[PDB]
């Protein structure tokens, strides 16, 4: 189902601090090349935060896998998986996400409920002073201890407009969505690649997104 | 000093959950290749831990560094840097850590106080049941805020014996051990790689480490 481009969709719905949001995105990934590109539009007016918090929740199942390393997020198609993260800022808040990523009508959705709690008044998230122009991630992939799905653990280190840089702490889960048989890997790396731009043109509350999604046998590459 | 083998000595004072021990290392970095090979002896009879929970505490200066990086590790020698860790492992205790890594007498020198608290006693890491037979992490360098020093953050994926993976996460800040001018650099990453092993021959409780480090530009490589 992901030899080519195909549409990407998102749907995020977001609460934090109790601000209440909803964004919409289209583009296309590639599985094969693990590239995607997505404008992510806000329907509901302006995104109350730093939009470059709102990025890896809103496709890991674009990554460009090897053939030596079990690619959960592929296996799990078309039915697809629940990908579930906190994801805890220093000095700041704390998200609580959970996606539903499927495959419907030859289109590849991220379903997204996005909620916040603690972000501080004068902090980067609330102050939107997050910057992902051109940025490296390294998202740590492996099974489940129950072999039946995927954990994972990465840090962001956002730059900060004016300041130096914010990390941000993920712990995921990705569990499927349906009974089918899905292939679960041993612990490997995503070397991942966003590029974050705004259009003069557009006059919406806005951001273009673009990765790159690498699956890493880095116990042999690092070597 | 680092275009070429040099020695490699480890001095590592250690208690964890008040069982005190001495580690001492001898082998060889090649700061220009990123390569170096130690073999760590327990002078005070048995590690009381799992050898896999020292390795990292038990030398970045030996990366391999790019010329579009600033490298913040040899840029501070011969006086060296102060590297210092708390280790968070899920679902068990806490190392703190303090190295002093100097450059004395045509040797580069990590001497460490390692001390664990809060660690449980049908843990992986009392238990000894971690492995580091091959294995990649990757490491995040940064700027600390003042422009002073550095900050890090990873996760290590150790392999636990009869079970999946534990999560070991740690915080780093390095600090110049003198006043002279430092190179400090903007964030990337390390792509690090262990590969530990036992001399059957050797008779004393010991771990032979080789280890690869090359500093990563991550913001244009992952693209």
């Amino acid at each position: 189902l992901f030899k080519g481009k195909i549409p990407f969709v998102v749907e995020l719905e977001g609460d934090v601090n109790g601000e209440v949001f909803s964004v919409r995105g289209n583009g296309w990934g590639d599985g094969s090349t693990g590239k995607l590109e997505i404008k992510f539009v806000c329907t509901t007016g302006e995104v109350p935060l730093a939009w470059e918090s709102l990025i890896c929740s809103m496709a890991l199942v674009f990554c460009k896998y090897p053939s030596n390393i079990n690619d959960f997020f592929k296996s799990t198609m078309p039915r697809g998986y629940i990908q579930e993260r906190k994801i805890s800022y220093e000095n700041d808040g704390t998200f609580d996400v959970r996606q539903e990523v499927t495959y419907e009508n030859g289109a590849l959705y991220n379903r997204v409920k996005f909620n916040g709690s603690g972000f501080r008044k004068d902090g980067n998230v609330l102050g939107k002073k997050l910057d992902l122009t051109s940025i490296g991630t390294c998202i740590y992939i492996m099974g489940n201890d129950e072999g039946t799905g995927l954990k994972g653990v990465f840090n962001k280190a956002f730059k900060v407009i004016g300041g130096n840089r914010q990390i941000a702490s993920h712990v995921q889960t990705q569990t499927p969505i349906g009974d089918g048989l899905v292939s679960i890997p041993d612990y490997h790396v995503m070397h991942n690649h966003i590029a974050c731009s705004k259009d003069p043109s557009e006059t919406r509350d806005h951001i273009i997104v673009k990765e790159s999604l690498r699956a890493v046998d880095c116990n042999t590459e690092y070597m």
